[PDB]
């Protein structure tokens, strides 16, 4: 019922310009019933909530925290996506598997969840080595998808995972349009937001990987932003014209 479903990571994305942050908040925060607001961020809940108080980060509808593995609403955790996503998932034979890569090491504890399983690679391993993974977790037959971002981050989540497809589900839950969607990204965490049809913003200071992605597969519904952090999304909502 709202005219605009934004959708943006924090780190990097939102944050990391305060001032920008600050005067993106005080535009949206003149018009905050025109909008829902759900943060898409790589980060746990626990870890996006404590990210707002050392920030100031406005409150969000919803949070769609740990690249989409688990859902957050005003009233509480998604126990229908957190079943979905359960559904045919298999943590300890991906795991099983991942931990046997030398060039891998497993991420704290912290940012594991039942349906998150992430490890940071050696930055003198070679970047193949993500495809050698990728190729032996899919013939598992076990629908997992691999993340990797940052030339360093790798997150093993389930095919119904990752930031857009948390997002379609929260369109479907809103009825809220394609069109009436614009996502806002960094990374390769990101990419997923990138392939549904909604609008599109990435910004000036994106990682390699997004970069690469974008002149690959980016369309019309994509802008590559001349600002960076905060500052490419009032860049793209005047762009596609947005809360006219
Ligand atoms: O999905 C990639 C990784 O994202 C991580 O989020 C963080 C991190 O927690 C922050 O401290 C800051 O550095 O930005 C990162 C990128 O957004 C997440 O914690 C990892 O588990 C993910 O693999
Ligand atoms: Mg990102």
């Amino acid at each position: 019922m709202r005219q605009l479903l934004l959708i943006s990571d924090l780190d990097n994305t939102w944050v990391g310009d305060q001032q920008a942050l600050e005067h993106l908040q005080e535009y949206l925060g003149d018009r905050r019933g025109n909008f829902y607001l759900a943060y898409a961020t790589g980060r746990s809940y626990h870890s996006a909530r404590e990210l707002q108080k050392q920030v100031g980060l406005m409150e969000p509808d919803y949070w769609l925290t740990a690249v989409g593995s688990e859902i957050y609403h005003p009233e509480g955790l998604d126990q229908h996506w957190a079943d979905y996503l359960s559904e045919h998932w298999q943590r300890d034979i991906l795991q099983a598997i991942a931990d046997g890569f030398e060039a891998l090491k497993p991420q704290s504890p912290l940012e594991q969840n039942p349906w998150k399983i992430s490890y940071h690679l050696d930055p003198q391993a070679c970047p193949t080595v993500i495809d050698q993974l990728t190729e032996m977790l899919k013939e598992t037959g076990i629908p997992v998808q691999v993340i990797f971002s940052s030339g360093k981050d790798v997150d093993l989540l389930p095919q119904r995972s990752n930031k857009g497809n948390a997002t379609q589900y929260l369109q479907q839950h809103l009825a809220m349009e394609p069109s009436q969607t614009l996502v806002c990204g960094d990374s390769g965490n990101d990419i997923g937001l990138f392939e549904t049809s909604a609008r599109g913003v990435i910004v000036r200071n994106a990682q390699p990987e997004l970069l690469h992605w974008y002149d690959q597969w980016g369309d019309s519904r994509h802008y590559r932003a001349q600002s960076s952090h905060a500052g490419a999304i009032l860049e793209a909502i005047a762009h596609f014209d947005f809360l006219s």
